[PDB]
């Protein structure tokens, strides 16, 4: 279902397990921004899913800080998994950089993305 | 820093640790929709920011199943902590909740809440 | 460049022109909610892009009220226009409606949409 | 009502008139920002709004060039206005500036504001 690896339209890519439990973990790689190799991911998600043909919804979060780098910053992703044949998951996503308080009124971007597997 | 119990003027409360591995653990009880008791959450932050006067970037998820009840939905939170006398956590967030194909457009909430500490 | 017809995925299409005085005027036909028939829409845009190969941002407003009938309710659409062989309007919006004190925590539903010309 | 002066926060000023109509036209200054003086605005706002003590519905929109400046740039604003002995607006915005398709995953900033008269 949602286990395994994804990629989006910029060219990032990312790989998960999703447990029993409704638990997300993996890591994820970005082709653009301040950032280098993998990073760490977690999340949640709906583990009994309603029947009626409505999707399934979700959510992870990712702070930029590995090995290698640090960009003092954090996105979080919302959205949904829709199964069958060319399954996808449809999100929108909010990132936050640490500003000191006067800078503050520009601390966060928002746009949208779609995955596919 | 971040680890204890905050609260937001809803009333919504959490409790949460923060560790030196950068993870966030903790559970959220909400006092408005479809929703009682407490919730699972989990997240990230940045766990050496600069000294520079900026704040410390984090974010974190929920999914609204627990053992009483199940409302097909999860919303994430995104922002930052404050700390000093009067610590602070201020966020935006955004609440999905699953639809059919046809009603996508509407499956999304915005919003945002500052929290506070004890 | 932006004076024209363009429509979404959803079937919605609206009407504009653009002045060198900067305003957007036209009107907007839903295809989806409570709505039906033409709505009034203004705006404003940057009628002096740079010339480096970046768009031209942009913004507009609708109020979903006209002879028909009254959603009690509001969108805005923020983004930008990219124009050559093939054409677009790319954007985020906001459709706030009015509820009382109590419910305002979900009074505001976010999306995205990609709009082509004629 | 909702004409008059409003101010915010940060210390920015704006200034409407509210028309029959439905109509919304006005400036704005801001505190902040690559912005020196004062910007016009359009929007629109609901002129028949319920009675159950629910607030009332509006939009506008600001875009950033004027004879001193041009940042390329705009913003939208969507909220409600609430009544009373003490009036206030609130709401959320939207600011996009022009960018290249490489960079457009990066164009667009959120925040919220309270204005009050
Ligand atoms: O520059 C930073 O602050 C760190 C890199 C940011 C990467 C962002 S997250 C949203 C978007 N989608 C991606 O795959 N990458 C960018
Ligand atoms: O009704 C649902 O779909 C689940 C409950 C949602 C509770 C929301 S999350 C945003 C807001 N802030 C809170 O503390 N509670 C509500
Ligand atoms: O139902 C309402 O409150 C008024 C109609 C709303 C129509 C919305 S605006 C966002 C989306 N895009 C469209 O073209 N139509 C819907
Ligand atoms: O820097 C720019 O691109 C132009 C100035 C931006 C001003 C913004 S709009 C949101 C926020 N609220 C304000 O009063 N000012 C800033």
């Amino acid at each position: 279902g949602i286990t395994g690896t994804w990629y989006n339209q910029l060219g990032s890519t990312f790989i998960v397990t999703a447990g029993a439990d409704g638990a997300l973990t993996g890591t994820y790689e970005s082709a653009v921004g301040n950032a280098e190799s993998r990073y760490v991911l977690t999340g949640r998600y709906d583990s009994a899913p309603a029947t009626d043909g409505s999707g399934t919804a979700l959510g992870w979060t990712v702070a930029w800080k590995n090995n290698y780098r640090n960009a003092h910053s954090a996105t979080t992703w919302s959205g949904q998994y829709v199964g069958g044949a060319e399954a996808r998951i449809n999100t929108q996503w909010l990132l936050t950089s640490g500003t000191t308080e006067a800078n503050a009124w520009k601390s966060t971007l928002v746009g949208h993305a779609t995955f596919t597997k």
